């Protein structure tokens, strides 16, 4: 019925409002590798992909075009693509940049189904559209910035933020939550990111202490694939831990969970292997006991928490706010899914010039 | 003095193959390779090259290395102190993939160039002697009779092993060329088998007893390469052992595999493991796990790299880049030889080259 | 083409400035075998080793020299010729005495290599030389010695010390850390050691106290041998417990973090098989997550952490400067490895004689 | 109260009828190093250490008159003599040399303090003295040696023999094998020991060729502190895999049983820490449900294994032949202990002279 008849990939840098600055460096620009997936009954899927540094940009853009053969003339079966492209590069192996490709190719041929049938893409998962409590991702911002911030979101009406932390003393990390806890109060998430920059003692004692402070997670203290060193960190504490925007197909985040490694889970649509990798990783969450947020990708990932048995949280950063139009909206703090078929994604094609590589 | 790194180039070729590698999961017919020139203030140059194992993946491997040279120029040259550094800088893309093997040819290169610099090849700067090293011929899914004349060719070119892909519609198929090998080389031969991720658990197990019962060498990949689980539980029904680690990026992907039983044989690939400072790590484990340790691809390296592993066990013999590099590898006895030459012993065919650049 | 030509051992005793007081004996003297390694490129290797007690020096000596024939006219190989030690002693057993012998003649052999190569063994290692923070490493000395120590040391730009514990009642313990503290303020690290004098009870009960009055680690509770036991006295702590300083080899290293016996790592340079060995166990901290500082033998132990990728602390004890030219030096807490080829250990010819056994 | 009045060693070096050829290379002579034990009863303690390998006998020899100011003056009680070495060597290690030398006392002493009991050492420790089934061990003789010691140990009366294979190629260790089969029979012994030659994959392979042949038990597959290893290993057989010779202290004993690595055990009256460490052993044998045979010190452990409740077999290898009388015999195979205080050695005075290094 409907074939793939083509694929068109621009690579973008676009500027943030805030740097997304970490404990590991600074992300002050987004990479993007927006996907245009042409097919025969006249729709166009719509993904993008976060390279997350620009010296992987060029070399994302330039896979994703070389698979577009691999992809081209056959029909428009997302499930049947996926595992079509995991054999393909089974033994170049079906990880990092070559998955991300994958995952992309994979969220603008569910966004084209659903426009086939004319439909959202919750829907077409089968469950209804429902808002998600969504809380504001901020950075490594200084107790200053940090706490402005807060306050703006609460202003917003969310009802939780995230803030990066990992400064050279834990007294600084002890600061930021403290200064940010005064201007939201008590009945406000906070939630805190490590970004992988703790060992595995460090980490036990610097979460106590944010765990005496009182915090909503603690999310990725040490290396992400160290999934043993984390179940040791989250066996000292109380405050769940948190992880998962790194796991790269749901067979790591299985690897992870059989262990123990995380009492939360937050998978990244990119990265767990596009809407496809998704739903294998709810079903997993579920059987595992595992309340599952979103990791970047906000505009899909409302439409997957709502198909999600243990949703959890949507991460609101808006890193492609500069090219995508604003039909994700939120209300109380909840992310509400636009009355568009498939994602919702329509391009600002006139701003989308002003950053191609 | 210190040395620093001066220049990174890089060459994609696309380089026959006098026998197309056939496997279980598709064929490899040609090999891209992206070739590696890390030049230096102490003038040596060091090389290396990667193996994208599909086309598909050339240009991208060669554009993610051309935009890594930033990270690495004006460095010193201390490839141990680099991959700290390489794997710092990609913790968010995430440090596995395509990103990892292209650390890992800068390593490799990092690694040649150290033993130019001290003119030295790069087993004595590891330390250890160089000692000639067990190889086996290594083959396709070659189908009955061809499987047949390059075994009978590679016992006559000394070799005292040979390796051939398996995974064909039927069971009996895989035995028909697992037997016709044994009867054109007789009872004092290995015969390692290959499945290229290509079975199931249960289709593994089945498969795999059948072939014990041939007394073949080991079982190479029964399964899904991720899947450690899987194939302890394929090796938990064998007294043949189960072979793995061409796949594995990176000593921790290793580590979890030997934590969980899944193989009673190793055979890290220089590139995927990450290069020459992977490798003393993957040796390290392998040691303390009771693993012989074997080598996949990039023969003219590996030589170096098992005379410094501790147990050291076969180096697969499949020369994919010999249209390219010049064979001061040589093979006597099937035993692969370190030439006296600094580093890593690479030396360009600069006219066979261009022939095949991408 | 770099054969060895000969091995030379000398037994000293030598002076303490201050006894070694531990919670089972006193060390109050340095016995040592110092080794010269001769090549037939004319460079000399050396290194030395530390006995423990008198009891075991000239043992240790007369073993070294019985030893010379095995390694005479081999190649400077040091990875090649551990392999052969661990083969020729597998049936004597490659352990104790004949391990610590093995690694000498390892330590020294690493040190001819980079002078063969005009090279610090860091660098021949394959990584740049780093400065690493040391702590001062002191001995149960009673509260008011031990407070006097630990002043001077901050005064000399350390930013931690190691006290020795294990005094016959727990308060004693506590009024020594109590008095440190005071001394040294809050942010300054106190690493205690009790040398392996409580059993498993006894080390809950009073690391516990410990932990509750605050140091940076807590190190050989209870027998080094007893990984199990150490696994149970950390179950019941969040501060980390420290061993490694009697693993002989990486095998003795593998065991104890196989079951978890311990947060933290410090093998010894000779115990754990001299650079060879250290290699190994570099390599296993860092898949197991462990923190890794070193145990005495500062002089070898700077290069070695340079080139180790969880690095943690070097001890500074310096058993051996009355025998070694002080080109190690110390800026602002920090080891600094001196620009020298090898290891950068240079005999005081005069001194040596006053103290030959 | 009996007190150690003083300590006498006497380092030899002694002929071997047929030298114990093994995988790792051989054992031509034997290096023993004689210990006298004299008490303020009159009577003199006797006992003897193998050193294994020339290199290591005048090492071992220094360190036991070193130690000897330990030991001096202290009471004869055995079990606190080895306590408080225990305590004085465990910084710089209680196990390797200075385990064995404190083994070579420990056996000294009980056998004077049977002395000072006019008692046989079995009486004393509360056994009755009883024939201990034993085999006579040989080593890599080749076919032709093999067999005919094999013929030849039969007609003496012993119905079990011990070969050590790792041959290059299997089809050796099988050759052997095979002709020992034929000429002792089928109701006939044949143990066959590796000394530690096998990687883990070969052991198997080995191993399960051997069990198909018929063998008793398969001894030392592997690198001896591999417990793991030899678990594995013992896992796809069922014929035992046997270890214990290497044990330093019933420690390492622990460690293996705790882990599966055999299904029998022998530890060696020296290694495992002398009579008091042989009853520590045979009380975790027990529990276990390991049947416990001995290494070695044929003399002393006719009496050790008359005493353990899971006693097997006794290695009847008579290292020091040359220099004791042969006051231990053998009725039908079995070693029956002689009718003399303590251990029943009487040194050959006139013959110990020819061999004193
Ligand atoms: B951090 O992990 O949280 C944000 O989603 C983010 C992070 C790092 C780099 C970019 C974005
Ligand atoms: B197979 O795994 O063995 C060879 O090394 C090879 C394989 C697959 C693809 C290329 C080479
Ligand atoms: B103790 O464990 O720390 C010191 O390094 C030391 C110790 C005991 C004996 C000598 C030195
Ligand atoms: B072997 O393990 O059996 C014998 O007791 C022996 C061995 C090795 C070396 C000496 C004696
Ligand atoms: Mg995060
Ligand atoms: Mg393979
Ligand atoms: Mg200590
Ligand atoms: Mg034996």
């Amino acid at each position: 019925e409907v074939l793939i008849t083509g694929l068109r990939t621009r690579a973008v840098n676009v500027p943030l409002a805030y740097p997304v600055h970490t404990a590991v460096g600074t992300v002050g620009t987004a990479p993007l590798v927006l996907i245009d997936l042409a097919t025969s009954a006249g729709v166009v899927g719509h993904s993008y992909l976060f390279a997350y540094t620009p010296v992987a940009l060029k070399s994302l853009k330039q896979l994703l075009d070389d698979m577009a053969a691999m992809i081209v003339n056959e029909p428009l079966a997302p499930v049947s693509l996926e595992a079509m492209l995991a054999k393909r590069f089974c033994l170049a192996g079906y990880t990092g940049l070559i998955r991300m490709a994958a995952a992309g190719i994979d969220m603008a041929a569910w966004d084209a189904l659903g426009k086939v049938h004319e439909t959202p893409l919750v829907k077409l998962l089968g469950a209804n559209a429902r808002p998600v409590q969504a809380y504001d991702s901020h950075s490594l911002d200084g107790v200053k910035l940090a706490t402005e911030r807060a306050v703006t979101a609460a202003e917003l009406g969310f009802r939780a933020v995230k803030t990066k932390i990992g400064y050279p003393a834990l007294d600084q990390d002890l600061a930021v939550v403290r200064s940010i806890r005064q201007a939201v109060g008590d009945d406000f998430g906070i939630m805190v990111d490590y970004n992988q920059s703790l060992d595995v003692p460090a980490a036990i004692k610097r979460s106590q202490a944010l765990q005496q402070e009182g915090v909503t997670w603690i999310e990725e203290p040490t290396l992400q694939h160290d999934y043993e060193g984390h179940q040791r960190i989250q066996s000292k504490l109380n405050v769940p831990v948190q992880m998962g925007e790194n796991w790269l197909g749901p067979e790591e985040m299985f690897k992870a969970l059989s262990i123990g490694a995380c009492r939360l889970a937050m998978p990244d649509a990119m990265k767990i292997g596009g809407v496809t990798g998704w739903i294998r990783a709810s079903a997993l969450a579920q059987q595992f006991g595992i309340p599952m947020s979103s990791h970047l990708f906000q505009e899909i990932s409302a439409h997957l928490l709502a198909a999600t048995p243990t949703a959890h949280w949507l991460e609101r950063l808006d890193l492609a706010g500069s090219v995508i139009e604003p039909t994700l909206t939120f209300e109380g703090g909840n992310a509400v899914i636009p009355d568009l078929p498939g994602v919702g994604i329509i391009w600002r094609e006139k701003e989308i010039g002003k950053y191609l590589v």
